[PDB]
């Protein structure tokens, strides 16, 4: 369904902190509530030697927001994986610059117009308009239905409270 | 592709305790590790007084056994919910006597065969042949691939150790 991929990528390099800037999903269900399915925070990311994708995020809960600590498998398309779970889900990284943005999604494969969110990680708990003209413009094409933008406040604070 | 459901359930009915005596899945890497994706261990059901079925499980997760909550809401068909979630998946109460054994299994909608998982759910932490018969005979049809069964010790154990 994402018909975007960034050439040449170094997983390594976007190691770190990153800020959940803003989400889409193609579903407002998938992000509608606080304890909506794919409304995650990016806490940071941890690439491994193997050249694995381990997601730190947090995810409001049964009351409360919880912590969380995801594995995408390298697949042989270095901007691919696949995260270890029933359904089979693929994250996909669209773009960037790794020092400043990022922008990644995710779909559940078959005919994944019932599953797709991407996101707008950036570096700071700033607002950068730069990077999310990019996310705009790359989620143009995408069947998205829901789109949520947080401000600095709420970036550092917890589930963006 | 499960064919088989009972009439006439009463969902209030299947309050309280239950223990996972057995469990399949139709590909082997839903049940393989402890940290598997279906391997979900049953606390209690509770059936809400609008129809609805919250369920308590344990969960083998990044390293410990972790308690879990979950909702599968009601359908027009009384033995059939929803859990709400990510890439649709459904629960079905196969048969059950309320007070000795449950067999009830999941499946992620679509074409499933990458999707589905079955328990024996006992009362009491006893090796119930009868209802392990039914188990093995309602699955007799279903494309399995892998089967646990867990003894009386284990069951007494949180997730089953
Ligand atoms: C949607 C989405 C993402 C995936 C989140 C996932 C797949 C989290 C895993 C949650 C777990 C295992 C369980 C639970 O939520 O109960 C990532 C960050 C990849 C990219 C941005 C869009
Ligand atoms: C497979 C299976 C079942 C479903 C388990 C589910 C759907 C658990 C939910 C887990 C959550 C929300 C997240 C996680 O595991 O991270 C039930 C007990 C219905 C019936 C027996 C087979």
């Amino acid at each position: 369904i994402v018909t975007q991929t960034m050439k040449g990528l170094d997983i390594q390099k976007v190691a770190g902190t990153w800020y959940s800037l803003a989400m889409a999903a193609s579903d407002i269900s998938l992000l509608d509530a606080q304890s909506a399915p794919l409304r995650v925070y990016v806490e940071e990311l941890k690439p491994t030697p193997e050249g694995d994708l381990e997601i730190l995020l947090q995810k409001w809960e049964n009351g409360e927001c919880a912590q969380k600590k995801i594995i995408a498998e390298k697949t042989k398309i270095p901007a691919v994986f696949k995260i270890d779970a029933l359904n089979e889900n693929k994250v996909l990284v669209l773009d960037t610059d790794y020092k400043k943005y990022l922008l990644f999604c995710m779909e559940n494969s078959a005919e994944p117009e019932q599953s797709l969110a991407c996101q707008c990680l950036v570096r700071t708990p700033e607002v950068d308009d730069e990077a999310l003209e990019k996310f705009d413009k790359a989620l143009k094409a995408l069947p998205m239905h829901i789109r949520l933008s947080f401000n600095p406040t709420q970036l550092e604070e917890q589930c963006h409270i």
